């Protein structure tokens, strides 16, 4: 009963995509698009919007070369207006950078690695 669900994950580690790509599916997500980067997640949101294939929901890991999840968290949330959840994937939460995190927008953080639980306690909480 999530088929419905438009899903984008921001990473720019490759097998962490397939991981949590193989995770989704599991779940029933159908519709899942990929972001190497920051630059790469702006854009795909931008597109979505327009083109009223929305995300219900992103996956933004913090760290990325080029533009960061936090730069690009503070661009889809201001310059793009996206108001929907946007789950922080963390290796490493303390108090600074969890503020820094808040800070820019974020939802909420699934800490590295993550497991199915996390997946689908998001889904529960965020999108009934
Ligand atoms: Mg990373």
């Amino acid at each position: 009963d999530i088929s419905h669900l438009r899903v984008l994950v921001a990473e720019d580690n490759l097998v962490n995509q397939e991981v949590i790509s193989r995770m989704l599916k599991q779940e029933g997500i159908t519709n899942l698009t990929m972001a190497c980067n920051g630059a790469k997640a702006i854009d795909f949101v931008k597109e979505s919007i327009e083109n009223n294939e929305n995300f219900d929901l992103i996956f933004m890991d913090v760290q990325m070369p080029e533009v960061d999840g936090l730069k690009a968290t503070k661009m889809i949330r201001k310059n793009l207006q996206y108001n929907k959840p946007i789950i922080a994937l963390t290796a490493f939460a303390d108090e600074s950078n969890v503020k820094e995190c808040l800070n820019s927008g974020m939802s909420g953080f699934i800490t590295k690695p993550i497991s199915k639980t996390n997946i689908k306690k998001v889904l529960v909480e965020f999108l009934s």
